[PDB]
């Protein structure tokens, strides 16, 4: 009776890394664990098909935003026992603990595996030449826009491109990335994507505070601080532009830290000026607070598994300190288990300590059963606002009107089962 785990492509050799990760467990339990890697755009199909049919793995990886929807289908084994075994609620950042259950449930259905959090990379050489103190550019909204204005004015040129750097690269192409790149600006203004109000869940995208945050961010791209060509690039293309010395500032996760230490000859960018002049800073505080976007993945046990006892031991293993530290070398992500962040692999690296500083401000979306329909509508409407940005036509009224249509659509979505 062999355990079957479904994972996503979390690391460069994902199945191999998973197998090396669980080798100690396999030896101590005298078993092999079988792993299947789901590519990005079959994963949700496969996991919902397993849920409806009862034909599936023992364990599956779930994105943190999927936990509510799969939990609500009645197919996940409770794992409150596993979480207690790992230290309970105090073992996690609150934003991470929120991803263990359907929103408002008392019962956990997912075990935190790894976190994806986002912070600003910057060129230390470019900010020095522009006269910009990184501490004050990334401390506040006013600092951030003043930094980008100095970066625009700067005579500095990249030593290898012999060209100027764009102040800020951010994508404007409807993807899940656009809502998470917007979320800290929404949150820092005092806004939300959805909230509880008046006895219901509702959109808050058209609240004055959400609109202040969204407008602050999107307007930077209309002020000359984001190149036109950045708005149609995906997240991989923006990362490649930063490596190639085209971008002074961009937002990413911790994986870029490792890639900057790997030579070009093995797929990294150690040789590039950007690697040798690399800074990280958390998102700036808005007028109502400082937030860092959390996502990542959790693990869940299908309650139709015939191997539930062994599968819960594997959940405890994967969720626990040693496996949390090890997998992080492989994924480029932060452990979901907060005690793992003390490991010297993080604490002896000044850029990873900065991500752990950023982590203290972590926030995530509400764990709603209907989150994916909310996020689809939010992303489509935000991409309509980015499309106005591409024309130089985003005004506060135009953004309000888009978010009023977003919020009508969201509100109707949340009214349905
Ligand atoms: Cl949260
Ligand atoms: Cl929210
Ligand atoms: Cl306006």
């Amino acid at each position: 009776k062999t355990l079957e785990v479904w994972i996503m492509p979390n690391s460069p050799q994902p199945a191999e890394d998973f197998k090396a990760l669980v080798a100690p467990f396999e030896k101590a339990h005298g078993v092999e664990v079988k792993v299947t890697v789901l590519d990005a755009g079959v994963a949700w199909t496969k996991i919902t098909t397993a849920a409806t049919s009862g034909v599936g793995p023992d364990l599956t990886q779930l994105g943190t935003t999927w936990v509510g929807a799969i939990s609500a289908m009645g197919v996940l084994e409770p794992v409150d026992d596993v979480l207690e075994a790992l230290g309970g609620e105090k073992a996690y950042l609150p934003a991470v603990w929120r991803t263990t259950r359907l929103e408002g449930a008392r019962q956990a259905t997912a075990v935190p595996w790894f976190s994806e959090l986002r912070a600003f990379y910057y060129r230390t050489d470019a900010l020095k030449a522009a006269g910009v103190n990184p501490a004050e550019m990334f401390a506040s909204w006013q600092g951030f826009e003043a930094g980008l204005a100095r970066l625009k004015a700067s005579s500095f040129r990249d030593p290898e491109t012999k060209a100027p750097l764009a102040p800020l690269c951010t994508p404007g192409k409807n993807s899940w990335d656009v809502l998470h790149n917007a979320a800290p600006w929404i949150w820092g203004a005092g806004g939300e994507i959805v909230r509880q109000a008046g006895g219901r869940w509702q959109s808050a995208l058209n609240s004055p505070e959400s609109l202040e945050g969204l407008y602050f961010f999107l307007s930077l791209a209309q002020k000359g601080y984001v190149p036109a060509e950045s708005l149609e690039k995906n997240t991989a293309q923006i990362e490649a532009d930063f490596q190639a010395g085209k971008c002074a500032v961009f937002a990413s996760g911790p994986w870029m830290i490792q890639r900057a230490q790997v030579p070009e000859a093995k797929g990294g960018f150690a040789e590039r000026t950007a690697a040798k002049n690399l800074g990280v800073a958390p998102y700036p505080a808005g007028p109502k607070g400082r937030y860092t976007f959390f996502g990542g993945s959790n693990l869940a046990l299908f309650n139709f598994s015939k191997n539930k006892p062994l599968a819960k031991e594997l959940l405890k293993y994967l969720g626990g300190p040693e496996a949390q530290v090890r997998y992080a070398q492989m994924t480029g992500m932060l452990p979901a288990l907060r005690s793992a962040w003390s490991d010297p692999s993080f604490q002896q690296n000044p850029l990873l300590r900065t991500f752990i500083q950023a982590a203290q401000f972590g926030r995530t979306y509400p764990s709603l059963a209907g989150w994916g329909g909310v996020e689809n509508l939010a992303v489509q409407h935000l991409g309509m606002a980015w499309d106005l940005v591409a024309q130089g036509r985003l005004t506060r009224e135009a953004l309000k009107d888009l978010m009023d249509k977003a919020s009508a659509a969201i509100n109707q979505a949340l009214r349905h089962h």
